[PDB]
């Protein structure tokens, strides 16, 4: 029998992901990272049911004022979703309508018998689950993100959401009330850094790496469940 | 009972009741967020943190590196969920005792299992997952902004993202100088009700007024495992 | 049973897990980071606030050109500090001289959920019936530093209940390797209130060293028995 | 002699240059833009506040990959408005229906520099000795809209002295082509003060339609003769 | 001829207009305001930086419901200060007790444009060929206070050249009527550089009371002769 | 001359020439804006303030209420107009002296009358008004953002809003730690070229790449009164 501890897994592809062994699916949906309303970012924990919306839309929210008037998609607000590996058109222009379907990551909301946590190494090595815990999946340490106006937020390192299984320099898409989505130059992803186990307490060594050797410098992580 | 604490908010002057199967720990006033040095920080409305037993327009102070602290001695803010009580004709701020009819009430409860929230994104109430029990039905409350457009939101997994009465203006702005008021830039953000067939379609801009607002709001339930 | 929380020493000493709980690992007290001038914090009552490796730059960023940078711009990190004071030149510190300054933490596992309770008065609040006291502390709500960026703690969380009150509970650290206290470094605490005066206009108060804990709300971290 | 300034009608009528000055051109009243959520304004008393062609998106941005985007993200523009009121439905407007809403301006050239003088009282301030009055108005100091971004006018500039007081002197316009008034659109004005009451605590005051101009500071725009 | 500028005493004394210029009025040194958490400043070398009447709340705001509020929310105003020290209790001040802390200013009229010149060294820069010196000072570039909001001065403007260097050149004032210095109140100045190696890594430097002026860039305000 | 000072920017390592009729006062390096304590403050590119004689990555310092000043001892920024010099393939920041080939140069000039800017909002060059003389042609440069998306802009009335050489990346980000680089979030804002035949209709979204950029940029002239 289950116990009431709900968490989420994200495919980061168009494929609906599988719940790890021992856990049961509740429902599936699309990977919902954060919104920007009136230029204020608010995010969802990627390891909770909040990060998995049944319905996709570029505008999942509305706002209301003190005159008792509400507006939906009637101003310049934002929403952000985890993306697939799918490429953007050569023209570099935004996309609208059903052409977005290949771009949005999918998620499964799962229920387990115990709490699921995440563990981080800060090194290239996979961290071990604590004693008495079971491994659910391997991943990379995903800490925070900024996009337009450099607004954004992050994930709790204790949460399964801080451990993405596919590393991507661009893990998310910027979407608008007017119906468009795109990657933009100021879209940033922040990750915990892989560090030298010998070099503690010294000036960090500035480092700039390019495609092909990026995972070389990313902290690793595991999501674990109590037995 | 097993240690899973959550909160219910009346959104009226009435102290709310804990749902069947849960036990009250204490009661207090509905505490949404603060603004210190122009930085918003909020509390999860489904956790004990959103229920303070002692109301005040200034529940906090700040301290510097010269070991000097100040209470209510600068322009900082606090925010509380409000009642349906309307504001005086003059549109001026209120101070002192006259605030009592405006502050929402809360009860901190204890249950045998975790309480989560489920959202539909449609006008229909979502079902609790298999093996879960309904605690209350409500509306999907996601974020909020006020002065300097600062603010934060609720976790959609949390009971706090599911308010039982919908209000265009669910909160009051309060100041260290002792005053509170609704302001033009006070905004509430809610998950939108969507048409089931039109997924991956350009959203249709919509502007609705009093009397037909609840109509475009996403619905939710708070559920506890059995 | 699976309920993980963290304790913070606020000294160079590695803290002890409370009665009935087992240590998972120890590390350094990690409060928050500032990337591209956006603050993001960790809950001080969860394993996230306790990193095994200390560094002034625990993170990196990557762009849409598939290029990543580590400590190659002006980003920040923040850690809870010890009572160690700063060199009188008032200049920043680098390298291994930082060790006496960084607070320490132990990640613990318990049989049940640990919550925090707050009084809003100088009196210690009682644990709800059926709950056990883990430690008593002060109500820590939020914090700002550079650009007045920052975040806070959940009052429900063990993290909102620091055992040692300090006007300056954290250090500002930089990618270039330096750390220091700065004038705009602020700590926010729940205020101690007079019980017989609710719904009355707050009385502005300014207190100095020796007098500070007099106006701080008190708290307890409790676990279900 | 080369001293250029601007006058704003705040109506659909193209304004007249004051006596002794010559028109250079006319256009639409351009207040400020918001790109990537950063406000930048134009001085309302300089030719920059008068754009020949109106559009809801007068600008574009370019990145380091040598790619530029026009009206392809969520950016803003702001224009001084007319007294024309908005539709029943409270929805935004697009297209040609915007005409009746955008204020007109004329760029003028004078023989001397034009300045503004402010009273901080209900009384019109006198031009300094040897200066000539160009127009009367109200002391307009700053403004905020979405994200509470915005900027203001220099009080030394003609731009800080609007001839027609309006609670809502400007319209918020978008790259998607729409414009509207919004609840968080604010206008800031220098306040009319009691002459006896200096270094006294300010008296909080809230006024409604019909009594608003009682509390606004007055101003004159003057040119050297 | 119509070229208006301002001089600031930075004391309780009403300053004198420089040789060849005429006083038009005097007042109090007005730096910037914060409405709805947005800073907007005045150029310290223009008449806007010199307000006839002092108050902690020189402005009001109005919404789209045609409702205006004066001193009825948490807004700010900022003024240049005197060398007057603050009471030992470190608490804010209200009322007429503020009189000894607000700097004074004189608005002057000259025959030609007044500009500022900066050295980036400890040496006083020379006026360009055909220009006359009005005063000597220090290079004042920007400032931040609450929420780290603020703005600065144009280096071309007389306002970027303060005659008296002060680590704390301004006071923070509130709608509720109080003013004080705060820990996060910051002044930014152009730095004095040693002429030999340009394009070389800046040397981090931290100095305290008694030598501060050794590292500040110098400036002169000049008028065309 | 009569006392009207303005600046010209080469946008190259070459010290620019004052336009005919004007006299040089001095020269220096093209200084755009700074970021202290995460607040941007800029200089007008058409005034002497945009031209500093001594380049440095940290032209400023800050002081607190304890009478303590710090120079280059925190994370602050400075921004300068750049040259067409490209960056090393490693994409890493530069320090010290590999820096000179990157900083734009400027000349501060004195004229007999006021120098203004005129903008077309079309691909055509705008004519100087009646009785005014052309100093140079250029492109309409309105604002800029970089780190934290902080930034400011130029006055369209000012010579500074009219850059002679269009660049997607007109400026470099420099730091107190001594480094400089282009970054992804470095943005330049320009007035757009518009279809004359349309006014008051939807803007047509447009995305344009290298080779076709100046096609959509508004044009400008800097003029002086005769
Ligand atoms: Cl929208
Ligand atoms: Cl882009
Ligand atoms: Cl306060
Ligand atoms: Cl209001
Ligand atoms: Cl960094
Ligand atoms: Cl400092
Ligand atoms: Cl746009
Ligand atoms: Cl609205
Ligand atoms: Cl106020
Ligand atoms: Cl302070
Ligand atoms: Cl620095
Ligand atoms: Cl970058």
């Amino acid at each position: 029998t289950t116990r009431g501890f709900v968490f989420t897994r994200h495919s980061q592809t168009t494929a609906i992901p599988s719940c790890p062994e021992g856990t049961v699916p509740l429902y599936s949906g699309f990977s919902f990272l954060f919104v920007q309303g009136n230029q204020r970012a608010h995010g969802q924990d990627l390891g909770t049911l909040g990060s998995c919306l049944q319905r996709f839309t570029t505008m999942p929210f509305l706002f209301c004022n003190v005159n008792d008037v509400c507006n939906f998609a009637s101003r310049n607000d934002y929403s952000y979703w985890l993306s697939t590996p799918a490429l953007m058109p050569m023209n570099m222009a935004p996309i609208t309508g059903r052409a977005l379907e290949p771009y949005i990551s999918r998620c499964t909301v799962c229920e387990g018998p115990a709490i699921a946590i995440a563990v981080h190494s800060q090194t290239t090595d996979i961290p071990p689950c604590p004693h008495g815990w079971i491994s659910l999946w391997k991943g990379f340490s995903f800490i925070m993100f900024t996009s337009a106006g450099s607004e954004g937020t992050g994930q709790a390192l204790a949460s399964p959401g801080s451990c993405l299984e596919e590393f991507r320099a661009s893990p998310f898409l910027e979407c608008h009330g007017r119906g468009t989505c795109n990657y933009y130059s100021n879209s940033y992803s922040f990750w915990l850094a892989s560090l030298n186990p010998e070099r503690m307490f010294r000036k960090p060594i500035p480092s700039t790496v390019k495609a092909g050797e990026l995972e070389k410098i990313i902290s690793r992580c595991q999501v674990c469940m109590k037995k």
